[PDB]
């Protein structure tokens, strides 16, 4: 019952992507129960970066989501202590960008951590060329695993000039709850779409939405 209608996060976020140090913050609110969310980032150091901001947007918030038909919400059980999630998205043309996230609540409000390793992205290819045009929608799949909950998804970043670069996700969330205090859910299905209110500036400022639905087969 920590988590309320409404809520408010904040973010740090430091990583290097082909040896390109950067830092970003953000602030953001939404609401928990409905699976929707916005928030305000700014790179804060190494902007304006080299890299299309999209290999980063996936990394700014698993409380968001709208657990459906009954589903154990594993996010919303694990506070007041918290989660923590770790990912690698593998692009197909050789770049990886592997994520690791500490989520918090202090004083009401969702504190995330987050560092970044991005290596190999092609250095003719439209991540580092800027050549991207944002992630069509998604679906992930979660079950558990290792103690904590796996996910997959695979995601399709479309291209300026036409055609998809295809991305495979794999990560794990852990609980930082006493495992026996959890309800788990079986396995299901999380839909969402990201998406841009408004950015400026070379993405050095990106007001990112998401929502996300959790459901089973339909």
């Amino acid at each position: 019952e920590l988590i309320s209608e409404n809520m408010h996060m904040k973010l740090y976020m430091e990583g290097t992507v082909n040896g390109h140090h950067f830092k970003c913050t953000s602030e953001g609110e939404g609401k928990p129960y409905e699976g929707t969310q916005t928030a305000k980032i700014k790179v804060v150091e190494g902007g304006p970066l080299p890299f299309a901001f999209d290999i980063l947007a996936t990394s700014f918030s698993k409380t968001f989501i709208n657990h459906t038909q009954g589903i154990p919400d594993f996010f919303k059980q694990s506070f007041p202590e918290g989660f923590t999630w770790e990912r690698i998205t593998t692009y197909e043309d050789g770049g990886v960008l592997t994520a690791t996230q500490d989520t918090s609540l202090q004083n009401g409000c969702l504190i995330y951590n987050v560092k970044i390793n991005g290596v190999n992205f092609p250095s003719n290819g439209p991540v580092m060329q800027k050549k991207t045009l944002g992630w069509e929608a998604s679906t992930e799949m979660l079950y558990p695993a290792d103690s904590g909950l796996r996910g997959h998804s695979q995601m399709a970043l479309k291209l300026v000039g036409g055609g998809y670069l295809h991305c495979s996700l794999k990560t794990t969330y852990r609980s930082k709850k006493p495992a026996k205090n959890l309800k788990m859910p079986g396995f299901y299905f999380v839909d969402r779409k990201l998406e841009r209110i408004k950015e400026a500036d070379k993405e050095t400022y990106v007001e990112q939405h998401e929502m996300a639905v959790a459901r089973y087969c339909d």
